[PDB]
């Protein structure tokens, strides 16, 4: 990736910024800009490229073959009991929360068993993340 | 990716910004801009490209073959009981929440068993994310 | 992706912005802009490209073959009982919520068993996301 | 990656910034900029490239073969019981939270059993992250 | 990576910054900038490259072969019981939280059993991270 930029507030090439009650007198600004950008990116010169997969099985006996790919959960138990009992009481609850499984961003590109890959693969994530604001 | 930009507030090439009760006097601004951009991106020069997959089975005996791809959940139990009992009580509840499974963004590109791939693959995610604001 | 931009508020090439009771005096602005953009993107030069898949089975015995693709859920139980019992009580509930499975954005491109792919694949997601605002 | 930049507040080439009630007198600014950028990135010169995978099985006996890919969870138990009992009491709860499994950003590129890969792979993550703000 | 930059507040080539009620008198600024950048990055010159994997099994007997990839969890138990009992009491709780498993950023590139890889692989993470702010 030639350019990746996380810019919180202000991004600019040339900035004249005047703010919060200033006095801006005789000003002469002369700006002469020559800017040129040449991008030669991902250029590929190939005579011959071959992807070849071959399998042959002869006179064989195969019994109980199990192939299990990734990300298997099987047996998961979440037990979260909440019990509130009051006889003669005063209860004030402000900003209370229970969260079990919270997922913001899931990016999954190549999940397989057998992968043959020729090329280019890129993942980019940018965020501002605030979970809980109370008060 | 040639250019990826996360810009919170303001993005500009040339900015004259005057704000919050300033006094802006005699100003002479002369701006002369020569800007040229040439993008040669993803150019491919190929005589011959071959993707070849072949399978042959002869005189074989195959019994109990099981192939299971990725992301298998099987047995998942969520138990979240909530019981509230009050005899003679005062209960004030403000901004209370229960969330079990919350998913914002799920991106899944290549999930398979066998994959043969020639080319280019790109995933880009940008967000501002605030979960809970109370008060 | 040549250009991806997350811009919260203001995006502009040249900006003269005057705001919140300023006094803007004699101003001379002369702007001379030469801007040229040339995009050569995804150009492909191919004599011959071949995608060839062949399978042959001879004199074979196949019994109990099971192929199961991805994303299998099987057995999932969500139990969320809520019981409220009051004899002589005062109950004030403001902004209370229960959510089990909430999904904003699901993007699924290539989910298969066998995939042969020549080309280009791109996924882009941009959002502003606020879940719960109370008060 | 030629350029990666985390910029909290302000990013600019040339900045004239005047802020918080200054007095800006006779100013002469003459700016002459010649800037040129040439990017030759990811250029590949290949006569012949071959990816070849071949398997042959003959006169063999295979019984109880199990292949299990990565990220297997099996048996996971989360027990979080909460019990509150009050006879004659005053309870004030402000900003209380229980979270079991919270995931912001999950990026998974190549998870397989057998992978043959020719090319370029890049993962970039930038964020501002604040979990809980109370008061 | 040619350039990686963590910049907390301000990044600029040439900066004239005037702030907090200064008096800026007769100023003459003459700026003459010649800046040129040439990037030749990731250029590869290859006659022939061969990735070849071959397996042959003959007249063999294979029983109880188990191959288990990485990141296996098996049996994990989280027990966090919380019990609060008050007869005649005053309880004030401000900013109290219980978190079991919290994950901000998980990046997984190449997790496999057998991997043959020709190329370039890069992971870059930049963040500002504050967990809990109370008061
Ligand atoms: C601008 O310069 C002239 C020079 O003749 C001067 O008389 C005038 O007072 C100046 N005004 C300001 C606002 O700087
Ligand atoms: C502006 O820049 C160009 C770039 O070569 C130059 O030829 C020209 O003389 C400059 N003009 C002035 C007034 O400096
Ligand atoms: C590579 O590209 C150049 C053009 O930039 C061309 O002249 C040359 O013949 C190419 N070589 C091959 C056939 O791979
Ligand atoms: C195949 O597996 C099953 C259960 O996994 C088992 O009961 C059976 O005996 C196995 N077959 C042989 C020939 O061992
Ligand atoms: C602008 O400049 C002229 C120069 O003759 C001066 O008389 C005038 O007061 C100036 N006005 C402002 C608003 O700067
Ligand atoms: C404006 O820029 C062009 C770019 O070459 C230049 O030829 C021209 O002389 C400039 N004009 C002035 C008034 O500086
Ligand atoms: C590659 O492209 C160039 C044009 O840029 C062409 O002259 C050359 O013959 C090509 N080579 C081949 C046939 O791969
Ligand atoms: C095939 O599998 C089933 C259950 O998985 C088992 O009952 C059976 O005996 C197996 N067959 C052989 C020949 O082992
Ligand atoms: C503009 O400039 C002229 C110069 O003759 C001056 O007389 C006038 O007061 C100025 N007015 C403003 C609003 O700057
Ligand atoms: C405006 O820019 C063009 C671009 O070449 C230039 O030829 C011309 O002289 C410029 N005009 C002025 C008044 O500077
Ligand atoms: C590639 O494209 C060029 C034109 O840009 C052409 O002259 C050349 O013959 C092409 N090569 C082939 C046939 O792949
Ligand atoms: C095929 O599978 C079934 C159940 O999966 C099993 O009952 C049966 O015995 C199997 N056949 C053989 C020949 O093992
Ligand atoms: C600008 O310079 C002139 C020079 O003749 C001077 O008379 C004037 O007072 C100056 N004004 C400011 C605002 O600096
Ligand atoms: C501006 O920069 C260019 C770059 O070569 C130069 O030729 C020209 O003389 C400069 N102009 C001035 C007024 O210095
Ligand atoms: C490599 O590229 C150059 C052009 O930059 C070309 O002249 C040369 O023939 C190429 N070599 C090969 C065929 O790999
Ligand atoms: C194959 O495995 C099963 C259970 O994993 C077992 O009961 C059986 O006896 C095994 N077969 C042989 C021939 O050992
Ligand atoms: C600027 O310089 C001139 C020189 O003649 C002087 O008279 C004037 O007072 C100066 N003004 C400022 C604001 O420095
Ligand atoms: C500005 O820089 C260029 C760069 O070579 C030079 O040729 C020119 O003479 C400079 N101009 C001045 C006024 O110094
Ligand atoms: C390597 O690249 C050069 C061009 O920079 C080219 O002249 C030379 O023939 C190439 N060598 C090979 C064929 O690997
Ligand atoms: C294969 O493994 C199973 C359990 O893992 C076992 O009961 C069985 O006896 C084994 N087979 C042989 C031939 O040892």
């Amino acid at each position: 990736s030639i350019d990746v930029k996380y810019i919180g507030v202000k991004s600019a090439y040339v900035s004249y910024d005047v703010q919060k009650r200033t006095i801006y007198l005789n000003i002469t600004n002369t700006l002469n800009i020559t800017n040129n950008n040449y991008y030669s990116v991902e250029v590929e010169n190939i005579t011959a490229q071959v992807q070849f997969s071959k399998t042959v099985i002869g006179k064989a006996r195969l019994n109980n073959i199990t192939i299990i790919g990734p990300l298997d959960m099987k047996q998961i138990d979440y037990t979260v009991p909440t019990v509130i009992a009051e006889e003669m009481s005063y209860m004030y609850d402000f900003c209370t929360l229970i969260s079990i499984k919270v997922h913001n961003i899931v990016l999954m590109m190549q999940v397989t068993v057998t992968t043959t890959y020729f090329g280019h693969s890129e993942q980019i994530s940018q965020e501002r993340y605030q979970y809980v604001d109370c008060g």
